[PDB]
């Protein structure tokens, strides 16, 4: 039933993208990626796809290894925190510590996405 599994992950991912579309449009879509510092032509259509993916499977939250915050970029995620008066933690993982990420007002409502189908899907990493 490996085939059935694949079709279930694909369908959950797509239903998710539709939902966010309702909460975020071409304009709101672009707003989210821009706060993330990204403006791409292969964007907004990519904004729905890659975003839904980041929410469910893995957008970066605090590390608290370093009592820090994970700030990442595509294909290099760096966590910086303060843990000691002379010691901090920096973690270099392509994918950041996966938790529910930062999403604008509208997108913020996304909390059901992950729980539904949160498999380790692909993020904005080319
Ligand atoms: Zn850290």
């Amino acid at each position: 039933k490996l085939e059935k599994a694949l079709k279930a992950q694909n369908d959950l991912i797509w239903n998710i993208k539709d939902e966010l579309k309702k909460v975020c449009s071409t304009n709101d879509l672009k707003e989210l990626l821009i706060f993330n510092k990204q403006q791409v032509p292969s964007g907004e259509s990519a904004i729905l796809d890659r975003v839904a993916d980041g929410m469910v499977f893995g957008a970066l939250l605090p590390c608290e290894e370093c009592s820090g915050q994970l700030v990442f970029k595509s294909d290099a995620y760096y966590c910086t925190g303060d843990v000691t008066a002379w010691t901090k933690c920096m973690v270099k993982t392509q994918t950041p510590n996966r938790k529910e990420w930062v999403t604008p007002k509208e997108f913020r409502e996304i909390s059901y996405l992950k729980k539904l189908k949160v498999k380790k899907q692909d993020r904005i990493f080319p």
